[PDB]
């Protein structure tokens, strides 16, 4: 099972499961499927036009923002969402930490007056910051 | 429920659940707990020495590598693990994409001879690359 189950469910919603194995063999998972084109479907063997047409249409309705499967937060809100901390966004922005590049240099001391007061939230965040800086340094 | 359930389970393994609510109130989740000190426990109100001693000991046994809760891959293997693609690591390294900084400039064409052949795997990876570069540009 796993993403097999997720795909098979999705496909089942319109009786086109049975194509499940196609997506698996090609190493697709739901979030990636969401970004397929028709040519992509053709390429993985969805060749019958009736079905390709349908599945494509069904894919344009698909949800999934956006940093899945990759797990690379491009922007601050995304990042705070992964970390499960979105309630702090507006505080951060009011205090001038409004981008990835900027949060990367957030420091422990700014923590009050920004108003993250729960200590597990402080720790979670500061760990994220730490790793984030580490990752940037990782480019040079 | 959610991480409530995860914590409460963990704590239950040694009859110290009942402290669950402490961890919640402080906005702790399991991966963050794993990194607490004794002073951290004291600070969130685990004040009885018997229990602080025990919970600390139990925390040193805790698993959880490492990019959870943050979701910031410091290094290539981590990143490929989030993406669910670790089977491609050695191929990537044999081809000189052996760091984050370097994969950030991986391009679609190197894909064969590196030997990612499944097209959902190609797409997943190249999306990751794309977002990864985007994130770096995000620092300047």
């Amino acid at each position: 099972g796993a993403d097999a189950q997720a795909i098979h469910n999705w496909l089942s919603e319109f009786q086109l499961e049975g194509y499940t194995a196609h997506f698996l063999q090609a190493g697709y998972d739901v979030p990636t499927i969401s970004r397929m084109t028709p040519e992509d479907l053709t390429a993985i063997g969805v060749t019958k036009p009736g079905h390709r047409k349908k599945i494509a249409s069904e894919i344009a309705q698909l949800s999934i923002a956006e940093w899945l499967p990759s797990y690379i937060p491009t922007d601050l809100l995304e990042w705070l969402c992964a970390l499960g901390l979105p309630q702090y966004h507006k505080q951060l922005v009011s205090s001038g930490y409004d981008s990835m590049g900027l949060v990367a240099d957030l420091t422990w001391e700014e923590l009050q007056e920004i108003g993250v007061n729960k200590l597990g939230h402080q720790k979670k965040l500061m760990l994220g910051v730490k790793r984030l800086a580490e990752l940037r340094r990782g480019l040079l």
